[PDB]
């Protein structure tokens, strides 16, 4: 048995060198929300949330990591209190990413009434009350659901622990019942899924409005060869009319108004020729509407088009941290799950325990490098920061 003090300087080097990363990376994210304009929306606000939990990781969930691996002598509800805190911060994250995926379906969804709705108000608001359901939750084993009523006496004993202490460790105060059944599969698992289900409406609602777009598009020079080549004033006027209905659908600010009531008034003018049976006539009147597509309505696609794949990919963006924070999540509640579900299985070793608990804090440091490799706004107001 190899002294503990040389497996512990490894973890505590490396929980060391995570926590200066976690400070440094998501100081630096709340930093340029606060200086840029252009990144105060709510969107960002629950981004900052998320970064503060971090930062709270790196100067108080770490250290308090680092206290536990020792297994020193303290007082049960202390020892709960210091076990506990890093499940107020990791419940506070699944909070604010629940949040992040409904604030980006609104904006998806309903676009039109997204400002009326979402407010940095509001947002603030859901952010305080989050931040206190996630101290509910995750101190829920300081309100009693605890295991101080029946301590280990024998190793307290035998670490030369006073009278009322027990020696620290996670799974000798924290129930397994709790881990379980309580936090990850209630707390954690329960959101991340309802989270999933929500980028998955977000991507069909994406893929729809596209495939609107494209579709109004076509229904539009589709009926212009119709009416080319008509042969009766009955079939321009029914072309007509289902492209005044496909313009009314995709005009649904004053360039594209102004573009949109020409087309609309073209079209009337050849509808009206066409219901005099006039067919020539109204044949040529159709033939500008080609000219009006070219000047205004195609850049309306365009732009539309645009805007729509910047949404996915910030939607994107916002799913692979989701998707980060569960794969660096998980380790830990499967291992948990096996030491619970399987009491005739050997425990996880404890090298891999402190790798999963590693991997877990790591979480913490790797949401600023996705801002910046995604996010040109936050990669340029970092760059800002840096040089200056
Ligand atoms: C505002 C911030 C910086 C304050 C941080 C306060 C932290 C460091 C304090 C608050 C409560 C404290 C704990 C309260 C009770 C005990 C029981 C004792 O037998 C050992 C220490 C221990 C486990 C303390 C460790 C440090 C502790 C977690
Ligand atoms: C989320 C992604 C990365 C998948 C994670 C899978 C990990 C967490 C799984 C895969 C295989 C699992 C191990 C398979 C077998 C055993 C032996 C048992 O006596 C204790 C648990 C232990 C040691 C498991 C712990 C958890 C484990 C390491
Ligand atoms: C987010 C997705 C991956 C769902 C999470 C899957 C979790 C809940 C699954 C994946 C593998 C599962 C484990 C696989 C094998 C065993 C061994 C058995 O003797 C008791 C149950 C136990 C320990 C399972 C418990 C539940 C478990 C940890
Ligand atoms: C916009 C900024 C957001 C900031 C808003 C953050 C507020 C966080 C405070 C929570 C205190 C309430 C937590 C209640 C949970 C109770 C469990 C508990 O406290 O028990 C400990 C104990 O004394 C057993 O001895
Ligand atoms: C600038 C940011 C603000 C600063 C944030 C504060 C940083 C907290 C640091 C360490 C927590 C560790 C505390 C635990 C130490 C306990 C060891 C101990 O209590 O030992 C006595 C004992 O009874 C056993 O015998
Ligand atoms: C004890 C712990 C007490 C709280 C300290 C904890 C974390 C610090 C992170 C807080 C970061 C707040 C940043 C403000 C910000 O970045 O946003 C500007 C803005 O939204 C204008 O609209
Ligand atoms: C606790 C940490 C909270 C510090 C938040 C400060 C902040 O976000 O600013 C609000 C604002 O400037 C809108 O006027
Ligand atoms: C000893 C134990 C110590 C435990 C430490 C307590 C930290 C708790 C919460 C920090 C909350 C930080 C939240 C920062 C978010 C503010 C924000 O997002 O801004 C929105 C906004 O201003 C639109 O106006
Ligand atoms: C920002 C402000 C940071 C200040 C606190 C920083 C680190 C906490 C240090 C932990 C204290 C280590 C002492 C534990 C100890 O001395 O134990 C010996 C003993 O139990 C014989 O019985
Ligand atoms: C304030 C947070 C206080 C943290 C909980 C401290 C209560 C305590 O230290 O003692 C309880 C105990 O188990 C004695 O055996
Ligand atoms: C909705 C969320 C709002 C949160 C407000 C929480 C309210 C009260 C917490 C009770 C205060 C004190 C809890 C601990 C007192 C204590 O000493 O716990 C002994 C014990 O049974 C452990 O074994
Ligand atoms: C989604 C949530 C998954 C939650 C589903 C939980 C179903 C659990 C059933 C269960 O835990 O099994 C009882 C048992 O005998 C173990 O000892
Ligand atoms: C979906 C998550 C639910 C998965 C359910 C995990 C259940 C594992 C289980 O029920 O184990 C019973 C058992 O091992 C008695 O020996
Ligand atoms: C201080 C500490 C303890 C544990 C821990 N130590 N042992 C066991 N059995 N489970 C957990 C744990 C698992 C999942 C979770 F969300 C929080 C803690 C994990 C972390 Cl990141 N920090
Ligand atoms: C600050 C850097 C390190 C402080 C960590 C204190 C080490 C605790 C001893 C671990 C052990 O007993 O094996
Ligand atoms: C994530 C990337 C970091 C990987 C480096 C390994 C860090 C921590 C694992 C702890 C080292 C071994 C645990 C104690 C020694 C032992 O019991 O064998
Ligand atoms: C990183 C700075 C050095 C940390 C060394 C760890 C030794 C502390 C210990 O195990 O007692
Ligand atoms: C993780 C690492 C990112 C750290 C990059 C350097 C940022 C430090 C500047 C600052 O603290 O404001
Ligand atoms: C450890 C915790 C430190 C959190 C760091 C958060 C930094 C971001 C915003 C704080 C507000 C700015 C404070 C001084 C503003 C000066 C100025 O605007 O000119
Ligand atoms: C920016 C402020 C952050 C605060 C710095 C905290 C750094 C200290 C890290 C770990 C302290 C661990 C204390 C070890 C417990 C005592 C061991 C024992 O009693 O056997
Ligand atoms: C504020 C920054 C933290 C300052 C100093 C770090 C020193 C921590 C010492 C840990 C003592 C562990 C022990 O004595 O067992
Ligand atoms: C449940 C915990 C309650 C916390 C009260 C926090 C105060 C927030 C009120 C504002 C709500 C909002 O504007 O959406
Ligand atoms: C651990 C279980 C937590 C228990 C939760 C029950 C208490 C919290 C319930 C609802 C919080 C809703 C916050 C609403 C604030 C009012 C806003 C307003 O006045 O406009
Ligand atoms: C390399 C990172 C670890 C990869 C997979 C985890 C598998 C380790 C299995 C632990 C040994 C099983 C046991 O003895 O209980
Ligand atoms: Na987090």
């Amino acid at each position: 048995g190899a002294p503990p003090i040389m497996g512990s300087s490894v973890y505590i080097t490396v929980e060391l060198a995570i926590a200066v990363l976690a400070i440094l990376g998501n100081v630096l994210v709340c930093w340029a929300v606060w200086l840029n304009s252009n990144l105060q929306n709510v969107t960002n606000y629950f981004v900052v949330s998320l970064a503060a939990a971090d930062i709270l990781v790196g100067v108080l969930a770490i250290p308090f990591a680092i206290t536990i691996s020792t297994g020193f002598c303290a007082a049960c509800h202390g020892c709960l209190f210091i076990a506990c805190f890093v499940l107020v911060l990791a419940q506070s994250s699944i909070f604010s990413l629940l949040a992040i995926a409904i604030d980006r379906y609104i904006a998806i969804a309903i676009p039109l009434r997204y400002n009326g709705l979402v407010t940095g108000t509001r947002a603030a608001g859901i952010i305080a009350i989050c931040w206190v359901l996630s101290f509910a939750i995750g101190l829920t084993p300081m309100l009693g659901w605890n295991n101080c009523g029946q301590p280990k006496e024998g190793k307290a004993h035998s670490q030369g622990c006073g009278e009322g202490q027990v020696a620290c460790l996670f799974e000798d105060v924290v129930p397994m019942n709790y881990m379980v059944y309580f936090n990850f599969f209630a707390c954690v698992l329960v959101p991340l899924l309802l989270m999933l289900g929500v980028y998955l409406r977000i991507f069909a609602a994406a893929r729809r409005q596209l495939a609107d777009l494209e579709d109004n598009w076509e229904t539009l020079n589709d009926n212009l060869k119709v009416i080319e080549k008509a042969d009766n004033a009955a079939q321009v006027k029914d072309a007509l009319t289902k492209m005044r209905a496909a313009a009314l659908d995709a005009q649904k600010m004053k360039d594209f108004r102004h573009g949109f009531d020409i087309l609309v008034g073209q079209i009337d003018d050849a509808l009206k020729l066409a219901n005099e049976g006039k067919v020539k006539e109204a044949q040529a009147a159709a033939e500008q509407l080609k000219t009006t597509r070219n000047a205004y309505i195609q850049k309306y696609l365009e732009r539309a088009r645009s805007t729509l794949q910047k949404e996915v990919h910030a939607a994107k963006s916002a799913a692979i941290i989701a998707g980060l924070f569960a794969l660096c999540w998980l380790p830990l509640h499967i291992i948990n799950c096996f030491t619970f579900f399987c009491p005739d299985c050997s425990h996880a070793p404890l090298w891999l325990m402190y790798l999963a608990i590693v991997l877990a804090h790591t979480n913490s440091v790797v949401n600023p490098f996705i801002y910046a490799y995604r996010i040109r706004e936050f990669r340029q107001t970092f760059r800002k920061i840096i040089r200056s």
